[PDB]
């Protein structure tokens, strides 16, 4: 009749989920666990409502719909981008969690990890492929926990001060996933009283704000931000900006038939189909840039009391462990979204002039000075024209604004401040990557291998690279089960140090053993993050 | 002795045989090319020297300018060399003539020489600029003219014609127009005229250029560790006002006309012991009374004049040596010392900065201290004095060098260029001061020739390499010997310049580019 260990109560009802298959053995899968009423109709830009208790029992047993979102149509068919878009039907009756556990179910309360993924706030889902923890649970025995979470203008256009769209809703349903894995994870054999937050990209900065909102800070106890920070400049957009992108949404899709009452622009919005909307999210932008981030989290003295920036300096992080890190080339991916004499298809040896027209675009919104500043420092002046350094300095303007430092400044700032900190910079382009050689290893590309994916014997990856994923699965799983990565017990094994505002030192992933190296783009970073900032108040 | 008798257009003269370690050579030292510049002639343009009757003594050097004498160390070799060794006097308005012994009877092409010191000092007798040794050496005819410096030289009540200004530049200029009327008097070619000068002689050069009244008294130059684009090297007519006016409240005087009076009343001491503090800030610089860009002289700013310009026709030989900054440090940068090791500490490069670079905002001045910290060693004492001195050196010498050598060569001109990488066994200041500012010109002029001094025998061979590239540079307008390693002209693209040392000459690409793209490139985009 029924199997027990695909049985499990929750505050909200009764529960029953799949035995998974995985290479080293069989996990227990809980998927498609509502954690929220559905954001439907009235309930369109509002914070989400915890799930109502149910009779019977609640069928976990796949992922559940992906929250509405753009689709990405630059390469069709093409895997480096296929593998990012949805992989269920597109729903605003979204609000799912994921629950993968050990088989048969921990007997002692076990660490968990909780992922939250990235794709700009405007995109992304918790069933892609590349985020399968059966893997992670298998091979490290903890719990993972993934949640969905509303994303575009269903998860942060904001009119702020007014109720019916107060902006930052996605990152209030990423919080009351937070708040179901406090009361709900036991259950299962996870020990609510050691949870480890992870995230990439947008997922990342979603981790760092959490860390920075006091009512997130007491649902988890340990970090990692994979190639994002909430400092970032794409991450976050004050109330004015906000306003001027609901509202000029809103006027692309004929509502108020500009402006006016926020009671009644919403609902106009709230009555016009979630594909319409999708349909002009990309409108709103003021300047052409390869970063399509229209709705974004807002700062609005709620959610975030204060820029991430001020409060990552105003705070003590005393008794926080966080592990932050970067892929190598973290700006390559983002050229061929827009920037002129870019494509995956060929090697993008682009001109001086391309140079000066791909700083605009990958540095969006900053003055003419601003710009002249980004072009003087990653120009050789003498080599002012050579096409392959040009192409290797404009994927590095990208990734150092966007990703590389945004990550160090935290770095330093939490180090300094009395947050243990551990970095790294992942090395290894795996062989089964679709990207040309030329964007060397891009953003996203470590997730996979975090995830144990190469150990899917339907993929055909290297045994080292077999290897190397178990490596970093137990690195993660170190971080999350003790707050440091290293091997405990283990001495003859290179030793993972701490990261600190001087020493700045960080490990190097990739196939060989750890490398210890200094400075995360040092000279570069001291541009952005001490200069730049200067010149925009003069 | 009739080879030392010499008639030019004022009169007759007597000069004097000198020896060398290669042969005698001729000298006619201290001869008058102005009316002495005195009285109610002090701050106006010079006026040409009146024919005399009998024989001038020309047989020893005269009267050094008014000036600030350097007090820093005394007794010390490495700044005394550099020191008034004549008396000082307003009545200082003379030149001198080197020339091959027996005078040439073809006409020999002629160097002139104009001396360097902030535009507050320096004389054309100082030991370190003897023409003997080039003249016996190359065969040319060097001339070197003193000329008025300090406020003597360069104050400015623009508008007035009581004290219009440029007034030492006009010395240089009649000196220029003295050399076209009677070098030839000496064996010399006036057709074949190449101005060379360091530092301030060098922005003095570069003036001329950038002057049509001069540029007819020249055909080549150059431009050793200068340039008039220099931040240091003019003044606008508003800030020229304003010192003037300074000067003459710190010496006790109250219209033009009847400022200027009351200056020319004042003892020539006394203006010098009051012209340091009319600067209005602290500086490791002493620059009170510069050349004043007011429409007369220069036309435009050098910046705007040297863009503007047609430079075809122009050879132009530049260059640095390779620590300009450091010799300028101990004269009032924090923690530094020509007695210690100079290891200073973040804060006292950061207040070094503000003294390296003065009057720009602290915008500017934080844009300096990102550029040239090492963020992985931000507080390396060793790295910070090398980082200090890089600046001092780059905004003031070696950007301004490299600005000028990119605009020309890019307008017509064909540039040489050079780093001087040699330290002299000799050298009095400390060794971590590696090679500094104005320790080529002793090699220039061949001085390592002279017995009496302690140089090596390689050094001896090295000073006559660069008394031949230099020679070879007047006579033809290119350095090079026969084919020996090629010294390629610089672009603005390749941007090739050779180092001058011991060693062969080894080709290199870019005058501190990196660096020179932050001052010339950027920062003044900030300012606007
Ligand atoms: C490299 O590719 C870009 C992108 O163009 C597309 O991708 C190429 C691989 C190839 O399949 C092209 O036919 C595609 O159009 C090129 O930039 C484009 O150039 C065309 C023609 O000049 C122009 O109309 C587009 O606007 C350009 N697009 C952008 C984003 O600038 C680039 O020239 C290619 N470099 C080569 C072929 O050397
Ligand atoms: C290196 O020397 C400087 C200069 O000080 C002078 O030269 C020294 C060799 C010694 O003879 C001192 O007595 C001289 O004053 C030092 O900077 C000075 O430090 C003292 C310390 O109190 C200070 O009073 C002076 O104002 C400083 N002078 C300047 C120009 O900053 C420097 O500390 C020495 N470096 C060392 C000792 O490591
Ligand atoms: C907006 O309109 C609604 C519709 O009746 C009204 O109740 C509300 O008071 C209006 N909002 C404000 C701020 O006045």
């Amino acid at each position: 009749r029924e199997d027990a260990e695909l049985l499990v109560t929750v505050r909200g009802g009764r529960l029953r989920g799949i035995r998974l298959k995985t290479p080293g053995g069989p996990v227990s899968a809980f998927l498609g666990i509502p954690f929220a009423e559905p954001p439907m109709g009235p309930r369109r830009f509002l914070p989400p409502e915890p799930k109502q208790p149910w009779s019977g029992v609640v069928d976990a047993t796949t992922f559940q719909s992906v929250c509405y979102q753009y689709v990405d149509t630059l390469y069709p068919g093409f895997e480096g981008t296929e593998m990012w878009n949805p992989n269920r039907e597109l729903s605003e009756d979204c609000l799912y969690l994921n629950v993968w556990t050990p088989y048969p179910r921990p007997t002692s309360p076990t660490p968990v990890l909780v992922w939250i993924y990235g794709g700009g706030f405007y995109s992304g889902a918790s069933s892609l492929d590349v985020y399968d923890g059966r893997f992670l649970v298998q091979a490290e025995r903890t719990v993972l926990v993934s949640m969905n979470y509303r994303v575009g203008a269903f998860g942060f256009l904001a009119l702020p001060g007014s109720r019916e769209a107060p902006g930052n809703v996605g990152l209030l349903d990423q919080r009351l996933a937070l708040q179901w894995v406090q009361e709900n994870v036991a259950a299962f054999g996870g020990d609510p009283t050691s949870v480890t937050l992870f995230g990439e990209s947008a997922g990342a900065a979603s981790v760092g704000m959490h860390l920075l909102s006091p009512p997130s800070r007491g649902l988890f106890h340990r970090a990692v931000l994979q190639s994002g920070a909430p400092n970032g400049p794409w991450a976050t957009v004050g109330m004015g900006e906000a306003r001027r992108r609901a509202t000029q949404l809103a006027h692309l899709v004929g509502c108020p038939p500009t402006g006016g009452n926020d009671t009644e622009l919403v609902a106009c919005l709230r009555t016009r189909p979630a594909q319409v909307l999708v349909n002009h999210e990309w409108h709103v932008l003021p300047q052409e840039s390869v970063f399509r981030f229209s709705f974004v989290p807002v700062v609005d003295g709620d959610f975030l009391s204060d820029t991430p920036e001020a409060l990552i300096n105003a705070g003590d992080f005393h008794g926080l462990q966080v592990l932050v890190g970067v892929v190598k080339d973290e700006g390559s991916y983002f050229l061929v979204y827009g920037a002129p004499g870019f494509s995956k298809d060929n090697e993008s040896l682009i001109s001086r002039a391309e140079f000066l027209a791909g700083v605009r675009v990958g540095v969006p919104q900053v003055s003419d000075l601003a710009a002249e500043a980004v072009v003087l420092h990653y120009t050789d002046w003498l080599h002012p024209e050579d096409p392959a350094r040009l192409r290797e300095a404009l994927s590095d303007v990208v990734g150092d604004h966007n990703v590389v430092c945004p990550v160090a400044q935290l770095a330093g700032r939490l180090a300094a401040q009395g947050a243990r900190v551990y970095a790294y910079v992942f090395e290894h382009r795996a062989s089964t990557l679709s990207w040309p050689l030329w964007m060397g290893v891009p953003h996203g590309y470590e997730i996979e291998f975090i995830f144990g994916i190469p150990l899917d014997p339907s993929r055909n990856y290297t045994a080292e690279e077999k290897i190397f994923a178990q490596r970093l699965m137990r690195y993660w799983a170190n971080f999350a089960r003790t707050g440091d990565p290293n091997e405990p017990r283990d001495p003859k094994a290179p030793q993972w140090p701490p990261y600190t505002a001087g020493a700045q030192q960080y490990v190097s992933l990739d196939l060989r053993p750890l490398e210890v190296r200094r400075g995360l783009r040092a000279q570069a970073c001291a541009f952005w993050n001490r200069f730049l900032p200067k010149l925009l108040s003069a």
